[PDB]
C-alpha cells in the first residue's frame, strides 16, 4: 500500500548512491506507475515522492562520481519524480535544482531541468534570486544557458510572478549583466533580463538611469552584432534616461547625444526599402528623443534622399510630427520637396496629418503646400492609402469641397467611411449623397460605422429627404442578405438604432423606431440560434458581433446613450436565452517567466474558447450593462464560474467586470476562489475591478464587506509580498464604513506606510481621498496624518 513503493523506495534504497545504476529504475519501476510516488505520495509517501526526487539526488551521489549519464538518471528519475509528480514533488526540485544551479560550472545535465522545471516556481519565487546573477554571472562565464540566460528574467520574473522580488539594483545579476555587457555568451537571452536591469530605475534614481546610458553601447550600440537584447536597454535609455532625459528635459547629452549620434549613425545602419524601412519609429522616437529631448534638417535631408534615407526617414515622419508637433518650418521645404516626393505616402499620411495637426507652424507655404501640394494630392484624390489617410490627413485640416462630389463618391472605412465624419465635420446641420450614403449602404457593410449612423444625422440637419429611403435601404439591405447567414450581421446593421438615435433620439428610437430595426432586431435575431444551438466551431462571428453589443449607452448623449437604448433595450431578452444557452453551455468552453506566467495565467492562459461566451460574458456583461428581458437570468448564470477553476477562473475574472447581497455571494464565490489563489499573482487588480463592481455593489453588504474585509487581509494580513494592487484598496477605501480591523474607515497609516515603501513614493496616489470631501476632524487627522506622512 504505502509501503508498495517501500520495495520500490527498498529499490531506491537500492537506487541509493552507489546502487542508482541498477535499482533506480527499480525504484523508478514502481514508481513507473508511481505507486506512492506520484499518486499515494500525495500521501507520508511524499517522503517517497521525495524520495522519488531527493533519493533520486541521493541516488547520483555515488552513481554519477564520469557517470555523467548516471546523473542523466537522475536528471532523468528526478524529471521522472516531476514527471510522476503527483505528490508535491518540489522538495529536490527545491534544493536538487538549487543543487542544480549555477552553483552545481556546465555538466549540463542540472542546468536542464534548471530552466526547465523552474515555472510554478518562477511563478512563486526565485526566493533565492541571487544563483541566477551568478548564472549569469555564470552565464557572463563560459556556462551559456538560453533559457538561463533568460532566467535572470524568469529569476526576475520568478522574483517577479508569485513572489515580488528584487535588490541590488540586481547588480549581482546587472555586474554579471555588465560582464555580458562587453563580450559573453547566451547574450540575447543574458539580454532578455534587461527587464529587471529596465525596473532598476524605480525605487531609485532615473537620474541615475538618466546618466547611465553610455555604459554598454560601446560593445552594443558600436559592437552592433547583437541587436536583440540591446533595444531593451533603448527605451530604458528613451524613458529611465532620455524621457529621463525628456525629464533632465524637464529638469548624461554625454551618455545621449554621443549615442545619439551613434543612433545618428545607426539612422544610417538601417538600410531603407520597405522592408528596411520599419523600426525608424524607434529612429523616429529617438529623434523626438533627440529633438524634443531642432535638427530636423539633417531630416529635410534625410527624407529628402529614395529609400534608403527616405523609406528610414519618411516612414519616420512622425518623429517630429508626434514626439513633437507643430514644429519648426524647415519641412515646409519638404512641405514641397518631400511632397514631390510609400514611405513618403505614409509620410504623405503623416505629414499631411501633421499639417492639418500642425497648429502655429509657421507658413502659409507649407499652407500653400497644404493648399497646393496637397491640394496636388487633394487633386490627384486617389489612393487606398493617402485617399484613405494623407487625403484625410489635410482633410481635416479643412474638416476640399470638390469633394463634395467625392462625398457622393464616397458610397464605397478609411477611404470608405472616414472623411464623411470629416465631412460630417464639414456640416455642422452635395446634399444628394443620402443616395450614395444609400449606396454607401449598399457598399461600406463597414465596421467603421460605430459613430457614422448617429453621424449620419449629423450633416441630415434632420432634413428627412432619405428618412424613409436610406432607412428602407437598410431594411433593403436587411433584406440585401436575407437569410440565417446574414452578414454584417445587425450588430453592424445596428447603426439602425444609432440612426434611429440619431433620428429620433440626437434629432421613439428604440420601440418606436423599432419598426424597420425589428429586421435589424431580426436580423440581430438571425444568427443567435445558429451557433448557440450548433455550440459549434467558429461561434466568434458573435464574438465579433459583440461590439456594437460593446456599443452601450455609454451613459448618455444625443444619440450616445440612446443607441443602445434604440438596440439593446429594443431587442433584449429574445436571444438571450439563446445567448445563455451559449453561455452556460460554452460555460464549459522569458520562458520559465512565462509558464510562471502562464501560472499566474492559470486563469488568464486557461480558456481560449468560448471566446464568443467571453463576449457572451461581456454581452453578460453587457445584459450587466442591460441593468442600467430576465436579468437575473444572468445573475442566474452567474453562479457557473461561482460553481468552480481555471478555464472558469478565466470566466470568474470577468465577474470582477460583472444583489450586492447577491454580491456578496459572489464575493463569498471570489472569497474561496481568492483563497484558493494562493494570490501572489496580481490578480488584486482584477479584485481592484471588481471592487468597483463591489463598489457598484456596496446588510449583506456588511457581511459583504465582511467578505470584503477578507481581502483586507490579504496582502494587509500578508502586510508585505505584494506592493502592487495595494492602491486599489485604498483606492476602494473611498466611503468605506486585525488587517481588516483598524484600517476599516481607515486605511490610512497602512497607505501612509505604503507612501514610502512602494516603488518608493508610489502610494502617494489617494491623499486626495482622504481629503476629497475631508472633515474638520479629518481635516485634523488628514493634518494628523501628515505626520504620519511625516
Amino acid at each position: 500500500l504505502v509501503l508498495n513503493d517501500l520495495l520500490i523506495c527498498c529499490r531506491q534504497l537500492e537506487h541509493d548512491r552507489a546502487t542508482e545504476r541498477k535499482k533506480e529504475v527499480e525504484k523508478f519501476k514502481r514508481l513507473i506507475r508511481d505507486p506512492e510516488t506520484i499518486k499515494h505520495l500525495d500521501r507520508d509517501a511524499v517522503f517517497r515522492f521525495l524520495q522519488k526526487y531527493i533519493q533520486k539526488e541521493t541516488e547520483c551521489l555515488r552513481i554519477a562520481k564520469k557517470k555523467m549519464q548516471e546523473i542523466s538518471s537522475l536528471v532523468k528519475y528526478f524529471i521522472k519524480c516531476a514527471n510522476r509528480r503527483a505528490p508535491r514533488l518540489k522538495c529536490q526540485e527545491l534544493l536538487n535544482y538549487i543543487m542544480d544551479t549555477v552553483k552545481d560550472s556546465n555538466i549540463l545535465l542540472k542546468d536542464i531541468l534548471s530552466v526547465r522545471k523552474y515555472w510554478c516556481e518562477i511563478s512563486q519565487q526565485q526566493w533565492l534570486e541571487l544563483f541566477s546573477v551568478y548564472f549569469r554571472l555564470y552565464l557572463k562565464p563560459s556556462q551559456d544557458v538560453h533559457r538561463v540566460l533568460v532566467a535572470r528574467i524568469i529569476h526576475a520574473v520568478t522574483k517577479g510572478c508569485c513572489s515580488q522580488t528584487d535588490g541590488l539594483n540586481s547588480k549581482f545579476l546587472d555586474f554579471f549583466s555588465k560582464a555580458i555587457q562587453c563580450a559573453r555568451q547566451e547574450k540575447s537571452s543574458s539580454g532578455l533580463n534587461h527587464i529587471l536591469a529596465a525596473l532598476t530605475i524605480f525605487l531609485k534614481t532615473l537620474a541615475v538611469n538618466f546618466r547611465i546610458r553610455v555604459c554598454e553601447l560601446g560593445d552594443e550600440i558600436l559592437p552592433t552584432l547583437l541587436y536583440i537584447w540591446t533595444q531593451h536597454r533603448l527605451n530604458d535609455s528613451l524613458k529611465e534616461v532620455i524621457i529621463e532625459l525628456f525629464q533632465l528635459q524637464i529638469y548624461s547629452t554625454k551618455w545621449r547625444s554621443i549615442l545619439y549620434n551613434l543612433y545618428d549613425l545607426l539612422v544610417n545602419e538601417i538600410s531603407h526599402n520597405i522592408a528596411v524601412k520599419e523600426n525608424l519609429i524607434e529612429l523616429m522616437a529617438d529623434i523626438c528623443h533627440q529633438v524634443f529631448n531642432p535638427w530636423l534638417q539633417i531630416a529635410t535631408q534625410l527624407i529628402s534622399k529614395l529609400s534608403p534615407l527616405l523609406m528610414i526617414l519618411s516612414q519616420l515622419l512622425p518623429q517630429q510630427r508626434h514626439g513633437e508637433r507643430t514644429p519648426y518650418v524647415l519641412r515646409c521645404l519638404t512641405e514641397v520637396a518631400l511632397c514631390q516626393d510609400q514611405k513618403s505616402d505614409l509620410l504623405k499620411l503623416w505629414n499631411k496629418i501633421w499639417c492639418i495637426t500642425f497648429r502655429g507652424i509657421s507658413s502659409e507655404q507649407i499652407q500653400a503646400e497644404n493648399f497646393g501640394l496637397l491640394g496636388a494630392i487633394i487633386q490627384g484624390s486617389l489612393v487606398e492609402v493617402d485617399r484613405e489617410f494623407w487625403k484625410l490627413f489635410t482633410g481635416s485640416a479643412c474638416r476640399p469641397a470638390v469633394c463634395c462630389l467625392t462625398l457622393a463618391l464616397t458610397t464605397s472605412v478609411k477611404m470608405g467611411i472616414e472623411q464623411n465624419m470629416c465631412e460630417v465635420n464639414r456640416s455642422f446641420s452635395i446634399m444628394k449623397w443620402l443616395l450614395f450614403y444609400q449606396l454607401e449602404g449598399d457598399l461600406e457593410n463597414f465596421p467603421h460605422l460605430v459613430l457614422e449612423k448617429i453621424l449620419v444625422s449629423l450633416t441630415m440637419k434632420n432634413c428627412k429627404a432619405a428618412m424613409n429611403f436610406f432607412q428602407s435601404v437598410p431594411e433593403c439591405e436587411h433584406h440585401q442578405k436575407d437569410k440565417e447567414e446574414l452578414s454584417f450581421s445587425e450588430v453592424e446593421e445596428l447603426f439602425l438604432q444609432t440612426t434611429f438615435d440619431k433620428m429620433d433620439f440626437l434629432t421613439f428610437s428604440v420601440h418606436q423606431n423599432l419598426k424597420e430595426s425589428l429586421d435589424r432586431c431580426l436580423l440581430g435575431l438571425s444568427e443567435q440560434l445558429l451557433n448557440n444551438y450548433s455550440s459549434e466551431i467558429t461561434n466568434s462571428e458573435t464574438l465579433v458581433r459583440c461590439s456594437r453589443l460593446l456599443v452601450g449607452v455609454l451613459g448618455c448623449y444625443c444619440y450616445m446613450g440612446v443607441i443602445a437604448e434604440e438596440e439593446a433595450y429594443k431587442s433584449e431578452l429574445f436571444q438571450k436565452a439563446k445567448s445563455l444557452m451559449q453561455c452556460a453551455g460554452e460555460s464549459i468552453t522569458a520562458s520559465f517567466i512565462k509558464k510562471p506566467f502562464d501560472r499566474g495565467e492559470v486563469e488568464s492562459m486557461e480558456d481560449d474558447t468560448n471566446g464568443n461566451l467571453m463576449e457572451v460574458e461581456d454581452q453578460s456583461s453587457m445584459n450587466l450593462f442591460n441593468d442600467y428581458s430576465q436579468s437575473t437570468i444572468g445573475a442566474i448564470n452567474p453562479l457557473a464560474e461561482e460553481y468552480l477553476a481555471a478555464d472558469i477562473r478565466r470566466k470568474l475574472l470577468m465577474l470582477i467586470d460583472s444583489h450586492l447581497h447577491m454580491y456578496l455571494m459572489l464575493l463569498k464565490e471570489l472569497p474561496g476562489e481568492e483563497y484558493p489563489l494562493p494570490m501572489e499573482d496580481v490578480l488584486e487588480l482584477l479584485k481592484p475591478l471588481s471592487n468597483v463592481c463591489s463598489l457598484y455593489r456596496r446588510c449583506k453588504t456588511i457581511l459583504n464587506h465582511v467578505l470584503h474585509v477578507v481581502k483586507n487581509l490579504g496582502q494587509s494580513n500578508m502586510d508585505s509580498e505584494n506592493t502592487r494592487d495595494a492602491q486599489g484598496q485604498f483606492l476602494t477605501v473611498i466611503g468605506a464604513f486585525k488587517y481588516i480591523f483598524s484600517v476599516r474607515m481607515a486605511l490610512v497609516n497602512c497607505l501612509k506606510t505604503l507612501l514610502e515603501a512602494d516603488p518608493y513614493s508610489k502610494w502617494a496616489i489617494l491623499n486626495v481621498m482622504g481629503k476629497d470631501f475631508p472633515v474638520n476632524e479629518v481635516f485634523t487627522q488628514f493634518l494628523a496624518d501628515n505626520h504620519h506622512q511625516v
